[PDB]
C-alpha cells in the first residue's frame, strides 16, 4: 500500500472499478488509513472486490458512479459515500431494510439512487472528510479536514465543518476567467511553461498566456 | 468478521457481554471497520474480552449498560461511548486519573456513572456516528452520519451534525399513534401482513390494522 | 500494543521522535486504534519511522515540533496534524503539489511552517479529536471528543465540536491561582501530599499549601 505519508498513489493507473471515473494526476495520499483508495475511500460502490461477483451478474442494474476530475488531491481518510440511501427511507413508517427471505412478499425495495458524485478539477479534499451521495464539487474547491459535505459545492469555494462555506478563493470575475480558460485541460508543455504563474495568485497573467498561446 | 458491505450481523445472536441488551433483528453492518460490534462499536464497556478477567473480579462498581431496541439499523463505524467520565473530573483541580500505586493512598476515585444509554426501536444510526454516555434515543429516530449525540433524542426525530435537530419524521399525532401501537412488539406474522403499509407513509392504515387484528 | 482500554502507555518513556517533546506522567490510551502514539496520533511529522531516512539526510531542514506538557490525558484517536499546509496553497491558482520530476523546474514549493504545536499541562483531549497545525492549548484545558481545534485554546477552557468554546472550568481568579502555583511542576512528594486536595475543587487549599510549604 503506502510505505510513507510522503507517498501519493496515482488513481487513474490503479483504480479498476468500472464505476470510478478519475482524471489525470489526481492522487490519494492514504498512508495513515492503510488501505487503497478503492477499499477505504470509496464506500458502498458495486463493482469492487468484496462485491465484484454481485456486480457481474447484473442483479441490481445501473449504479451511481463516482467521477473525479484531474489535478485533485485526496487526503488520507477521505470518504466518498455511495449507494444512496441504502434502502432506508425516512418517509416510510420503518427505516429498517426488511428482507424478502425473512419477511416474505410485500417488501418494497426502499433503495433509490441519489445521482452520481461528481468532483471537479483541482479539488483539494482534506483528511478524513466525508462526501455525501449525489454531491457535486466544483472546480478549484477546497474541502477542509473532517468536513461533512451534504450540498453541492460552488467552484473555488472553501467549505469547513458540517458544510460551512467560509469564502471563495478569488474574486467572482477571476473565478469565471479560470472556469473559462481551464488550465487543467491544456497540453502538458503549456502547463510546464506556465508553472511559475500557477504557483502564484496572478490569474490575469495566466489569462494573457492563454489568449496568446493556447486559445 | 465481514465478507462484504451488503452483509449485516444480527446483534442478539453474537453479543456476549451481559451489559449489552439488543432487541430482535437489530443488525450492525460494519464492513469498512473490520472488527465486530462488541470490538469496535461499543467502547469502554466493562465485560468485553480485554477486561473480562478484571471485570469478573468485581473490584469495580456497577457500570452503565447498553440497551438497544429491535429493528435498529447501525451503520459502519457507529460508536457507543461508555464508562461515563472514565475518572476524568472537569470540576476537580486536575482531570488526570492518578493511580494509587504511584501517588499514595490519598488518591480519590473520580469516576462517576452517566446512566444507561438506551436506544429505542426502529432507530437508524448513520455511519461513524458517536453516542456519548447517558444518552437515550427515542423510538423511530434517525441519527445522521458522523453525528455526535450528546443529549437525549426525541422519538422519530432526525438529528445531524453536532446534535442539530433537523425535523421530525411525521406529524406529532401520527407519531403518538406509532408510539402506542408499537409495531416492533407485534407477532411476526402481523408484521409480515402489514409489510406493504410499513413500506409506506400511511400510518392510520396500520393503526386500523392494529385496531382490528392486534388489540 | 494495547492489551486493554484500561491501560495507557507512558509517553516520555516511549517516544523516539526527536521532533516531539512530552512531559512526565502524560499518557496515551489508544487501544481502540491499535497502533502507538507516534504512528497513529502524530501524523505527517518527519523523524518517525517511515520518514526517518528522509529526516536524517537534512533534506527539509527545520520542521514544526510537537510539545506536550505534564499530566496530560490523550484518549484513543486524538490526532495531531503536522507538516503545516503540506504544500497546498489556497492562495495560488492551483492547490496541487506539482513535482519537479513530472513538471518543469518552474515548480515553486508551496510548503509553509505553521509553528510548533504546543499542548500545556493537565490537558485532557477527548477521543478522536483533531488538533490542526500550529495550535497552542493552555494548561488545564479540556478538548471534547471528535472536536476539531483550529485556533488557540485558552487555559482551563472546555472546547467541543468545531472550536465551540463551552465555558471555563473555574472562576478567572482561581484559574490565575492555578497558573501561578503550577502544581504539576512541584516535587512529586508535594503532589503526593496534596492528593486529597487535587482530587477536589478546593483551589484555595492548594494555594495555602503552596504558600506554606512550596513557594
Ligand atoms: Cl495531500
Ligand atoms: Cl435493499
Ligand atoms: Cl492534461
Ligand atoms: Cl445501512
Ligand atoms: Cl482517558
Ligand atoms: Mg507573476
Ligand atoms: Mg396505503
Ligand atoms: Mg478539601
Amino acid at each position: 500500500a503506502f510505505n510513507s505519508w510522503l507517498e501519493g498513489q496515482n488513481l487513474k493507473e490503479q483504480v479498476k472499478n468500472p464505476n470510478i471515473e478519475v482524471g489525470d494526476y489526481s492522487y490519494y495520499s492514504g498512508f495513515y488509513h492503510s488501505k487503497t483508495f478503492e477499499e477505504q475511500a470509496v464506500r458502498y460502490l458495486l463493482g469492487d472486490a468484496p462485491t465484484q461477483e454481485v456486480w457481474e451478474s447484473g442483479q441490481f442494474g445501473e449504479v451511481d458512479k463516482l467521477r473525479i476530475g484531474k489535478f485533485c488531491s485526496i487526503a488520507s481518510g477521505a470518504t466518498f459515500m455511495m449507494a444512496g440511501n441504502q434502502g432506508h427511507r425516512a418517509d416510510w413508517i420503518s427505516t429498517f431494510p426488511f428482507s424478502k427471505k425473512e419477511f416474505g412478499e410485500g417488501v418494497k425495495d426502499g433503495f433509490q439512487r441519489a445521482g452520481d458524485t461528481i468532483v471537479g478539477n483541482d479539488v483539494w479534499i482534506g483528511s478524513e472528510a466525508m462526501i455525501m451521495p449525489g454531491v457535486h464539487i466544483g472546480d478549484g474547491a477546497i474541502i477542509g479536514a473532517r468536513a461533512v459535505i451534504t450540498k453541492n459545492v460552488a467552484p473555488y469555494s472553501v467549505v469547513v465543518g458540517n458544510n460551512v462555506v467560509v469564502k471563495k478563493r478569488f474574486d467572482e470575475n477571476l473565478i469565471q476567467t479560470l472556469l473559462v480558460i481551464k488550465w487543467w485541460d491544456w497540453p502538458l508543455q503549456h502547463i510546464k511553461n506556465t508553472m511559475e504563474i500557477l504557483c502564484s495568485g496572478h490569474i490575469e497573467e495566466l489569462e494573457q498566456y492563454f489568449i496568446k498561446n493556447v486559445g
